[PDB]
Formats: C-alpha cells, sequence, structure tokens
C-alpha cells in the first residue's frame, strides 16, 4: 500500500471521480484501479486530458485531476495546465518522473526538470521526494488552486517514489476543500464599494460588465436582482453569456473586438458610446475585454470589483477599486444602493436588429454556407433539444469562434463554452468531453474550423469510447482562416504556405474513429443534420463548408 | 524593411531554406515571403514543426528552424524543443509573443512567460527587446545550439517588436556557421587516450559501443577502419546502426534494454559476458544505453570518448575518461595503435541464430501479425527499393520499437531512426518528413504503433500537401502496448481503461486526409502493400493488425 | 562516520586544503576536524569567505572552498559567489539549508530556495538529496567549475543529510590541472587566417586578457612578442606577462585613463595599430572594443576557449576558439619565417605616467593617490625578491591609478576585481593572496568607502598573522560615486556619497593591528618599510583629494 494509493485516496477526498490522462511507464508503480470510485478516463493526447479537466471544473466549481508520464508526457500536459492557469481552473496536474537517485534533466533519458518548465505556468509546483507527504502536497496543490487567480497546480512523481510504501500506514485528516475560491480582500473595499455607488448615484447610463469570476463567486442571481431593480444593461466576455436569460430585456450581448468588422457595423459604439460608469464585476484582463473595448464615445469612469489585486495597472486605472469578493460586494452594494432611482438605459436596437439579421440571413451561396448561418442553425436544434436553461455550446478556436461570441445561444452560465485567456486551438473537443460529463442529461453541441479541429482530432476515438453523445460541426474552409485575416490586415495580402490546407474529409475522419458523420451545405441539411444528431444517442459530426467574405476594413479595435 | 526580414534573412545566411511551424496572429508581422529561398512548412501541429527540424538537422548537420506563436503555440512547440534538447540537435525554435508593451504573464490574453519555460529544456533561450539585435540574438542562437551537446536555442518574439523597422538600415556581417560541433577538450587528453591504448593492448576482448555523437564527428570511416584493422566489435545504440553496413563480421547489433525480453534469451550476456574492456565512443546516457547493460560476466575496464565533461559521475566512472572530439580521438587512437596485433573477437553466433529465428518466423497467428515478421517484410522491401548505403527507416515509440532496434535494417548511419533521447509518441511522422526531406531520393518507411500513431495522425494531410511518399505501416493493436507491458511488471495484471482504447480504422483516416492506403494481415499482403508503396511516388499507408503475447518476466534490465 | 566526513574528505580529494567560511547551527551536522589535511578558517562575514577562496583559486589554479549557514548565510555568501562567476575562478560554494523534511523557502524559519537564487550566478547548483551521493556532487561540481569559463559551483546541504551516516560505507578524482575549454573545429585554418592578417599589418598589438594565463600562455606569449617585435597590452589583472621596464610592456588599459592622465592615452596607445589580437578575451574584464577603436578602424582576432557571448558588441574579423597556448603553438609554426615589426611610438604617454609617479608636489589638505602608489611600488621592489610580490587593490577611483601605475613584476602582481568590482573585495584577496605565496610581501590599498563596507576581517588578518601591509587612501567619500554624480549632472549630492570620519588607525588597533598615520611621501616611506618588515600586519592611513575633472571621461559610455 504504496504512494500511488495514497495519492488517489486525497484526491478522492478532495472529491476527484476522475482522473485525465496519458499513462506511461509509471504504470508499474500505478494501475489506477487502487481506490474505489476514482477512474481514469485515457486520452490519446495529453493535452485532451488537461483540457477535459480544466471545463470539468469550471462547471461543477470542484477540483479536477490530470495525468502524464515524464518528460514529453509533461510538456504535451503544459499545453493543459497553460489552458488552465490563462482561462482558471483549480486542476491538479500530475506527471511522472525517472527514478529520484537518476534525475539529471537533459541527460538522463526522458528527463526534463519538470518543476522549472511548469512553475512559471502553474499555482504551486513540486517535486515528491518522501513517498508519505504526498498527502500534504496534494492539499497545498488543492489550496493554491483554489485561491484566486485560480488555476493548475503541478506535482512531479518521481517512479521508485510513486511505488514506494515507504512511511505510508493505514487515519487521515479531514479534506476541507474549499467550496468556493478562496479570495483577497483589501481594508476599507467597503468604502471603496460605498465610492462606486457614489458614481453609480451621478451616473446617467451604468453597464455592468460581468466575466466569470462573478460566476465562481455564486453571484449571478444577485447581480441579475441588482440589474432588474436599477434597469442597469448587462454586458458580458465570452464565457459569462447566459448569467441572464436569452431575450432579457438588460442583456446587451458578449463583446468581441472582432465585432464591428464581422457585422460591418459600428457595434462597440452603440454598445459603450453614451455610457458614463462602467462597472467591471469580476473583472480579469485574461478574459480579452480590454478598456480600449468600451473607451468609445464620452469620458467613463470605472469601477473594478474582483477578488485580487489589480496585476494590469499600466492598462486599467479604475477610478474605484473594489478588492473583495464579489458576492460579497453586490450585497454590500445593493444596501447602499437601495434608495436610488432606476436608470434609463441607453439604446441599442440598431445593434439587435443587425444581429438578428446576420442570424435570419436566408441567402443561400454560392461557396459555402456563411458561420452565422451555421450558428442560427444550431442555435434553433439545442433550443428544441434542451429543458429550458440547460445546454452547452462549445466552441474551438478560430475567426468562426467570433461568431460564436456574438450569435450562439447561451440560456445559462457557461452555457457557451470557449477558451477566452489561453486559446489553443483544438480545445473543442476536450471542453466537449469535460462539459458533456458535467452535465450528462444535457445537449452538447461543438463548433470548430478545420484548422484547430484537425490538430487535437484524434480524440474522437475518445468520444466515441466514452460514448459521449456530443454533437459537432466541423466549419471547413481548408485554411487557418484568422491567421489569413491578420496577414491582410498588417500586409493587405495573403501568403497561402502559411495557412493553406488541402482536403481532408471530415465525414470519414469522423466514421475511422467510430463517429457517425454526414454532410451538410444548406440550411436545409444542416438542420436535419443537428437534429438526427442530437436525437441518435451517440456522437455524430457534421461537415460543414464555409466562406468567410472578409474586408480587412473594420478591426482596428484588435490593436 | 522590419525586423521580421532582418529574421528570416539572418536565418538564410545560417543555411536554413525552410521553416517549419504554425503561424498564429504575428502574420500580421511576418508573411514568410520576405526573404527569397526561405520557405515556410504549414503542419498540423507544433510538435510535428519541431521534431521535423529537429531530424532535418541531424541528417543534414545544419541548423535548422520552426515555429509557433505564443502561449499555446510555444507549448506545443515545446514537445519539439525538448525533442531536439534530449536527442541532440541544433535547432532554432522562435515563437511569437504579446505586444512587448503588454507582456504580463499568465494575465494578457495569450501570455506565458515563454523565456522561463524553454530555457530549463533548451542551449539558450531569451525575448527580443530591440528590433535590429534580432540578428545577433539569431547568432547567439545558433552557437549554443551548435556547441556540444547540441540542442535548440530558443528566440520570444514580441509581436509589436518583430513587424517593426526601428533601429533596422539595409550591410549583414558573415556567418561563420560551424560546419560541425564546437565541443570541449580536456588538456591532456592526449594522455587519456594513451592510457586507453595500454588497455586496448592489454584485452582479450575489447568492443567498441558506438552513439550518435560519434557521427556528428564525421567519425564513422575512421571507427570503421581501426574496427577491421584491429578485429574489434562494433555495437551500436538505437541510432547509430549501419556505422558498419549490414552483413558486416563486426557489426555485433544494436543494445537496448528490453532485448533479453523479447528475444527470451540472455542477448545482454552473449553480447558482454566475456568483454574485457568497454570504448564507448561518442557515449551520452540519453541514448540509453547504460553501464548495467554491458555489466555482464567478467569485471570491465571502460574508456569513455564524449565532447562533453561527464554529467553522470554517480552512474558511470570510467577507468579513462577521454574528454575531446571523437574524430581526433580515433586519429590519435590509430597512431598509437598502429602496430598491434589484431584481437580474437568473441563468438555471439546464439544470439544472432535467435534474432535470425525471430525474422524467419513463418507461424500464420490466428489473431495479428507479429512485429518481428513486420519489420522482416519492411526490411525486404527497404533492400529492393533503395540503393545500397541508403533508405531510412523511421520509428515511433512504443513496444514495437525495440523490435525496430533489434530488426530494422540499417545500411548508412541515420538509416533506423527514432527519438533515443525524449521518446515523444507521435514521432514517427514529423521524423519521416524530416527523413524524407533530408534525404529526396531515398526510400523512406515509418512504422509507428496506434496509441502513437493517433496521438500526432493528423499530420499525414502535411505529408500529402508536401508530397511525400513516405511509406507508413500502422501497427495496431488497441493497446498502448508498452504500458500494458509496463503494469504486468509492476503489478502482475492489466487494468483496461489506462491502456485500451477502441477501433480506430486506419486505412480509412489516411484516406481521409488524401493519402491512399490497405490492410495487410499477413506476410505475403504486406510485402505486396509495401511493394506498391515504395513505387507509388505518392505517400502509402497500411494497416496491420498485430499482438504481442509478452513475458512481463524477462524485463529485469529496465531497472 | 557521516556525509559531513563524506564531504571534507573528498575535497581533500581534490586538492583542497582550506575551507574559509562562517558556521551556523549546522556544527552541529560538521565540526570541521573530520579529516586531518583540511582546515577552516573563519571570517567575520562570508563575503570574505568566498573572495578569499576564488583568490587563492585564481593564483594556485586549483579548486577551493568556501562555506555559509543556511538562508542569510548563503545570501551572504552569495556577493562571494558572485565575484567569482565574474572574475573567473574555480570555487566550490557550500552552504547549510533547512532539514529535508522541513524544506518551505519563505515561511520555515531561515529557510530560502538557496538552489534558485544561487543558479543564475554559478556554474551549477544544486540540493544534496541522499547522503552519499555527496561525494559525486563535488565531483560534478569541480567538473563545472574547471570549465571555461571558471566559475563558483554550489552545493546546498539540509542539516539532517549532512549529519546522515545513511548508505556511506573512494573512486579516484581527476581533478583537472588546468582548464577545460571548447575548441572549435577549423580552429587552425582561422589561426591561419590570422597569421595572414598579421603579415598584411605594420602595427600590430597584443591585449592579453588572465585566460591566457590560466591556459600556461604567458612564456609562449612573450617568445612571440620578442620575435616579432609586437607590443602587448593587458587587462587590469593580466599586469605583468611581461616584467617590469621591457620595452613590449605597454602597461594596462582602463577607460578612466584618459580622465586621470589629462592626457589622451588611448589614442596614443591605439590610433596608427591596425591589427588588435585579443588573447584570452573576455568581455568581463571590462576592456572593450570602444577602447580600442581609435583613430583608423583595426582588424581584431579573437583568441578564447569559449565560444563569443557577445556578438553584438565584438564581431571580430577571425574567431579562434581553442585553448591559448595550443593557439600560441600553432601561431609560431605559421608565423615562423615572418620579419619582425615596427612598433608605433608611445614615449609621450610613458612621459606622462612618469611624470604621475614623480609628482613631488605637498598638497595643502593631505596625499595624492598618485604619489602614495609610486611610494608603495618602491617599498614593494625593495621588500621582494624580483619576479615576485602582491599588490591589491580594493574598488573605487584611486582603483584605476591602482591600474595605471601599480608594480607587477609576475602574472596576478596587480590583482583586484575587474569582473564583479564589489567594494570591500581587498583585505578577503590579500588574504588570499598571502596564504597563496606565504613568503612573499603583500600590500593592500583601498578608499574609506570600501575599505569600511568590509573592516571588521582586519580582526582575521590580525588572527591568522598573516603580514599584509594595507593603505587606506580616506577623502571621506564613495568618491568615485561623485564622479559620476558630475559626469552625469555637473554637481555633487553630499547625502549620497559623504561620511563623517573614520580614524582607521584606531579602527585597526581595535582589531589588534597595529597601525600609523601618514601624511606625505617620506611619513609614509617609513610607515611602508616598517610594515614590510614587522612580521605582523599593518595598516597605514593615508589622507587624499582627487580634485578630479568630469568632462575628461567621456570614454566611459
Ligand atoms: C496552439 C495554437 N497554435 C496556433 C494558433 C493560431 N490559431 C488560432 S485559431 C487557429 C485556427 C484557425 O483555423 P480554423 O480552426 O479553421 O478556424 P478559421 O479561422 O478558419 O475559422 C490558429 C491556427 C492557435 N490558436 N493555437
Ligand atoms: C508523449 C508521450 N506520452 C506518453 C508516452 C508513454 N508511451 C510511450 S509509447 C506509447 C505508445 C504505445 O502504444 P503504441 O504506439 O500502439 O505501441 P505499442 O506499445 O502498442 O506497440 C505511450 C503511451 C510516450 N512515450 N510519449
Ligand atoms: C558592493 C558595492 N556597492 C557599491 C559600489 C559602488 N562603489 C564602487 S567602489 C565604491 C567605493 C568608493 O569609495 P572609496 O572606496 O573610498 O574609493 P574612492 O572612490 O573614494 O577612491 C563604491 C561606493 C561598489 N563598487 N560595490
Ligand atoms: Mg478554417
Ligand atoms: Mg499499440
Ligand atoms: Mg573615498
Amino acid at each position: 500500500p504504496t504512494a500511488a494509493h495514497a495519492l488517489l485516496s486525497r484526491l478522492r477526498d478532495h472529491g476527484v471521480g476522475k482522473v485525465f490522462g496519458v499513462v506511461g511507464r509509471e504504470a508499474a508503480s500505478i494501475l489506477f484501479d487502487e481506490v474505489e470510485g476514482i477512474d481514469f478516463v485515457l486520452t490519446r493526447h495529453e493535452f485532451t486530458a488537461g483540457v477535459a479537466a480544466d471545463v470539468l471544473a469550471r462547471i461543477t466549481g470542484r477540483p479536477q485531476a490530470c495525468w502524464a508520464t515524464l518528460g514529453p508526457g509533461m510538456t504535451n500536459l503544459s499545453t493543459g495546465i497553460a489552458t488552465s492557469v490563462l482561462d482558471r481552473s483549480p486542476v491538479i496536474a500530475l506527471a511522472a518522473q525517472s527514478e529520484s537517485h537518476d534525475i539529471f534533466p537533459n541527460d538522463t533519458h526522458q528527463c526534463l526538470d519538470s518543476v522549472a518548465i511548469v512553475a512559471p505556468m502553474s499555482k504551486y509546483a513540486v517535486e515528491l521526494q518522501r513517498p508519505h507527504e504526498i498527502t500534504d502536497l496534494v492539499d497545498s496543490a488543492v489550496n493554491a488552486a483554489m485561491t484566486e487567480p485560480v488555476g493548475p497546480s503541478f506535482i512531479s512523481l518521481p517512479v521508485d517514489l510513486l511505488g514506494s510504501s515507504e512511511g505510508i500506514d493505514t487515519p487521515n485528516p479531514p479534506a476541507n476543500t474549499p467550496a468556493k475560491p478562496v479570495g483577497v480582500v483589501a481594508d476599507g473595499w467597503q468604502k471603496a464599494a460605498d465610492q462606486a455607488a457614489a458614481l453609480l448615484a451621478e451616473a446617467k447610463h451604468p453597464v455592468l460588465v460581468v466575466g466569470a469570476a462573478a460566476i465562481r463567486s455564486g453571484a449571478v442571481p444577485a447581480i441579475r436582482a441588482l440589474a432588474e431593480r436599477l434597469n442597469i444593461p448587462v454586458i458580458t466576455t465570452y464565457i459569462a453569456k447566459g448569467v441572464l436569460p436569452v431575450g432579457h430585456e438588460l442583456n446587451y450581448g458578449a463583446v468581441t473586438g472582432y465585432m464591428d468588422g464581422i457585422l460591418n457595423f459600428p457595434a462597440l459604439q452603440t454598445m459603450f458610446a453614451p455610457v458614463d460608469l462602467v462597472l467591471t464585476v469580476g473583472y480579469d484582463y485574461a478574459e480579452d475585454l480590454r478598456p480600449s473595448m468600451w473607451q468609445k464615445g464620452i469620458e467613463k469612469k470605472t469601477v473594478r470589483i474582483s477578488p485580487t489585486v489589480n496585476p494590469i495597472p499600466r492598462v486599467y486605472r479604475p477610478d474605484v477599486d473594489v478588492v473583495t469578493d464579489v458576492l460579497a460586494f453586490v450585497e454590500h452594494f445593493e444596501t447602499a444602493t437601495a434608495s436610488f432611482g432606476a436608470k434609463q438605459r441607453h439604446d441599442i436596437e440598431p445593434l439587435r436588429a443587425r444581429i438578428a439579421e446576420f442570424l435570419a440571413d436566408p441567402e443561400t451561396y454560392e461557396d459555402g454556407m456563411r458561420v452565422h448561418q451555421v450558428i442560427d442553425s444550431m442555435n434553433t436544434v439545442m433550443e428544441e433539444a434542451a429543458e429550458p436553461g440547460e445546454g452547452t455550446i462549445v466552441s474551438d478556436i478560430g475567426f468562426f469562434r467570433h461568431y460564436g461570441v456574438l450569435f450562439a445561444r447561451a440560456d445559462q452560465p457557461f452555457g457557451f463554452l470557449t477558451s477566452a485567456g489561453c486559446s489553443s486551438f483544438g480545445y473543442g473537443i476536450p471542453a466537449a468531453i469535460g462539459a458533456q460529463m458535467a452535465r450528462p442529461d444535457q445537449p452538447t453541441f461543438l463548433i470548430a474550423g478545420d484548422g484547430g479541429f484537425h490538430s487535437n482530432s484524434s480524440d474522437l476515438e475518445t468520444i466515441a469510447r466514452l460514448n459521449l453523445p456530443i454533437v459537432t460541426v466541423v466549419v471547413n474552409n481548408d485554411t487557418n482562416g484568422l491567421i489569413e485575416l491578420y496577414q491582410n490586415i498588417g500586409h493587405h495580402r495573403s501568403h497561402d504556405p502559411a495557412v493553406k490546407f488541402g482536403g481532408v474529409d471530415f465525414v470519414a475522419l469522423a466514421e475511422a474513429n467510430g463517429v457517425d458523420a454526414t454532410r451538410a451545405t444548406n440550411r436545409e441539411e444542416l438542420l436535419a443534420a443537428l437534429r438526427k444528431g442530437a436525437e441518435l444517442g451517440r456522437p455524430f459530426l457534421i461537415e460543414v463548408p464555409v466562406n468567410y467574405d472578409f474586408q480587412p476594413g473594420g478591426f482596428g479595435a484588435l490593436s
């Protein structure tokens, strides 16, 4: 009864039921059957393991776990670790190491200096040295992972020590897993919150800009109630879509810096130009809603609320900085603003008409579908398939992803999932896995482009193996499309060798992994394929040819 | 006329004609058309890019180059960088970074502290800060990469700075690209080489254990002629197979720690038991030919020759350490042993008969073929399709790979290619891309297992796009088979969730990528498929079902 | 029979006979009497320890050892370690650490992440984990320390493991006799391209750095300079590769020399030169290309047992990566048939230097440093056998006087820190020099700022009874820093550079070191001569001033 047993056992004490990963030669020291209640989920690549853990942690609000072997196992896991550190999830990342007496980084076969490599991208990074201490190392790893900003903690596991029973006796101290993240609180945050209240009283047209940290804090209903009483519009980051239901009058949409260019419309100015006060509730620069995007029209005052000290004062100098828990802020703020008269909210109907018209685009095109037609079709079938307040749409990374930000339906928090911080291509499959496992009885759709999807398409076999009924839509234009956009922004022409592919048959690709698939080229075909996939009870994949029709004109918000 | 131009231009100055990678939003600062004579080679994943550069650099003996975007681009590339640092190749690894004024690691969108992450796995790692200095940074990278132990040098490139002309005026100074690696040389190595010559004189059965460093030094012809004259047997690491031709009487084969167990034979004993002196020529612990593998039978004396100070005295205390250039050691050694009488070489025919017995195995099995029969067939068609002294068989990582070490034909240096130091699965495809480009007119076969091959299978599309006529054999037992072996060694049983896959049709998978394919299930079908493949003028893939029937007991030498 | 025994024992196997340091609570695990032939040398501060080890290692060409306790011990040592890495010496730096099971950097009492802190300023840094491995850690440390650029290797020692016998039940040491270096393929060819440039050149020179001394290349370089009539210019510590008076000894360079001499000295030394061969080049020594780039563009040849670390600054026309001696030997063969050269004229500069050193004036306030060093040279020529003696200089403005004017009659006859240049360097460098040359005279000159930064080790000099003679030149100021205020801002600001008075005579005497005051040439010469024959340490304080000219130091940019 070994450090391997103690490791899995202590993960179980913190609520972990799954370890995602790829096991290497450390299998001699750990089978993964040591502890009842914890199953191994084998992936085809370690990146998929890390991201699935990241996403499962986001939705459940609980620490999750991933696994890799030494050397290149750990470097492959590192892109999932990076997904967790930038996107913010409590992930315990574990990787094997050469035998302790044989650790010579870059000399011993497969031996890298794992801790030096991972420390800069993690909350906590350590190497096991005495087997019995693994219990305290898991606890210190959970501790750091669950402190804002939440993130991954890394433990490197030399193979001999992982298989040793030395110092281990068969009375586990309580876990005390935080039920929500530990945050930082400044003295006199209440006073700063009052100052923010005084700005709100003076303001004629305020907004709440909500980030995901507001969801982790459990502040969604409270923010909604605040917004409704005072008639304050709510604008979101990519993943805070769904903090208000679809069709709510205060749901002013999500922001992407690509929105003016995509909609051929002055969207950011319509959203922000008349605004005189911006409250960034649960702000986090990594979500990529930057100050420059709301600095439109008149001068604005700002209020930052975050359970962290502001790491970017070069970029964001709020008039009022409130360092405290988000829910605690909203409760204090409700009391301070109880006497305030409801505001007159600014008009964004022209932007709403523009969005609705992109989604309703009834044209049939020569080359492919347009991505807005694809998402609108995905919305229709999601709403049919899902109970109200349920369903997840997931987006991989690419130009199409920003169409997801503007157009995809989100009827609950995390109802639209993508990687805002790290934005690694191929994120889609592992995210759809994590999401479907978190929400077992809910439809899970994935949209991905050909570039990013194929970067990580091999874990289609994992989707089949686990029998997760994810419906995937690959939008194909045989290009790294986002990158062709940037070629054009910077140089006013393309260069195909850096961005162009030959053909891939994603239908045939899906079928080789044992996933049923079909091609769809217009709304009618796409709708039928989605509805078949949703009702299939097995995963399903739909390939859709697309084109973008871009005009490098309106993309200045990207500077 | 920008730092992008100055970067690509200085790579062209050091001989580089290709840059492998994936390009992100830095495409706004760099098209990859700025410089005649350097082309971009787009992959589906950055790992592929870094490994192709590593192999192309190994075979050409000249610095090569790979490329990634910021954040996850850089971390994906790092498995390639780790390949380069552990296998020893001179790679210039390049990654974009957030705009210089906006570099806040783990806060700014996609911003990771790239230098801190890569420095522990590289020879040199730096961030560009003033545009015109990109010329001297490239040189300093080449400098550190071409010093032994050769390895990767990393440059992080903030997007603003890459695209800036500030400080750049177009007359470039001379490159002085080292023609072969700069190495370290101890004072008095001539004296230590004479002590080694005196030990050779007084020895009944010496051997030369030859590592890849000896090939890098250009020492192969010289080693051959010393071995021939004095009747000294030559034993090699995985990748130094072919330093003598196949059939040569002194070609005593390659060592792998897995050999007694695969062969069910005391192969290490037969190979080393009566040997009284081991000359490890170009020794490098990373190749995984460890002292404990030749420590069989009688007390041996050892002589280490390397162009590096000994990094692992805990594990290898040679009787004579000769720190110098390998070629210079051999020339001095010829001089001091010119009048010595030739030796009686020891008999290893029992081992040879056992290896030949595996290769000739004519049994049809109920389940699939056996990997030794798979490799025998590849040897036959490689000898047919390749000129003498030519051809490359490439191996991915897994249990099958060590069958490769024992059985695969290699008629020149690097005629058998696999990753000996880092051993990342998915290696095969990119190593074969690199091998095929370095040897445009030679046949290039790849063998990979299903675990490893599917880990990086998406880059079949790259093989089709570049039209490289690589013949790929996938050996499929629906298992991470090597890992199931380690489960059985450690625990005396399997655990399927950590190692077992569902069905993947690699024939259909390849064809979905634009590569023609076919299933072969016995020697007759395999030979027919391999013959077709080698004559197609197009890539081809062959799926072969296999099984291992392993014997967990005979792998003691792995500890 | 403990890891402590095994560590000391392996240090003895590598020639080490002294460990310099300060011992903390790790004394419970290590006494320093476990091995005959290795003694402990207690200092007052760990910096002194590290620097004494660095200087003993440079002069002896052999690895040396220093020691500190955990946390602040190790950080104190680190200025010593920084001295070794920048100045180039093979030092084994040893520090204790918290018990292995209690290592929580920045939470455990006195616990710092020692390896992370020292890795960036060392050749090798590691923490002990299993007691018996200390033997191989010591060997890997010596290996990395004795590879060019030579430098310090650090081993962190948790107290429990240090005092444990677990697994402890010896193989040969193989200490390199001289540094391991790198060597490019085609270096013989690049050295021939250099000989072709020496043939086509009218006024070549040899700029020599200390790495030529480590290579054992000094005799060989003399011969090549004599036969081909090439002048030899040096870095601060390569002074004395040619004897005093030798016609080819063109002295040492320092970017402060134009400004101090009030004379276009670099112009004189380098204007008409057309080929510069930087023999054993090392940018850390602070003789930079800008200092020889006077007049006509020169061609340059670099010769170092290392690849060029600084191509942004020094792009030689020819780069010869190889051992220095081996380069010289191969260059002799290629230049065997060459006729001697016409060496350009620098008498005007020699005359200005001599004129400084002879300065007979008597200044109201106190002496001038050029007069102090002249008096030092005179008494050192008397006291010391020929080819012998050591003048050590601490850091500050006066040190650049030391570079120009101080007598060096052997390699390392003038000692200062060229690379790291920490003030307080002087005492420990004089301690190490005196120990390496037990029967030679050892003089130290230091300023009041630097001397006082590390003056407490006067008691160590007394305790070890090393007959060093120290001259503290006191102007109640960090004078060098006042100069830089004036270069940058055209005025002074006293709160950043001025002290009140310190009586260094009384300070010395408080430490049990005899001392006296001296205010002119005659008082100074009597003090030095008394001190050189005292058979005990001795200190002399001399009031000085500088009256410097800010506008003449354009060369420092
Ligand atoms: C790991 C990684 N490398 C490079 C990039 C740059 N990049 C971002 S999304 C993307 C994919 C774009 O192509 P695709 O998935 O087809 O979407 P499209 O833009 O064509 O709609 C790429 C290459 C990235 N995001 N992640
Ligand atoms: C990047 C990476 N992760 C994990 C491993 C552990 N591992 C080594 S090879 C391998 C693949 C083994 O399966 P397969 O390629 O089919 O070869 P087989 O052993 O079945 O013959 C695995 C999972 C690895 N080598 N590299
Ligand atoms: C550790 C350290 N801190 C600060 C300095 C800057 N500095 C260099 S030498 C020196 C001393 C200058 O005064 P002093 O030793 O009296 O010599 P002076 O310039 O007066 O001749 C100082 C402060 C330094 N060299 N080293
Ligand atoms: Mg695309
Ligand atoms: Mg397999
Ligand atoms: Mg002073």
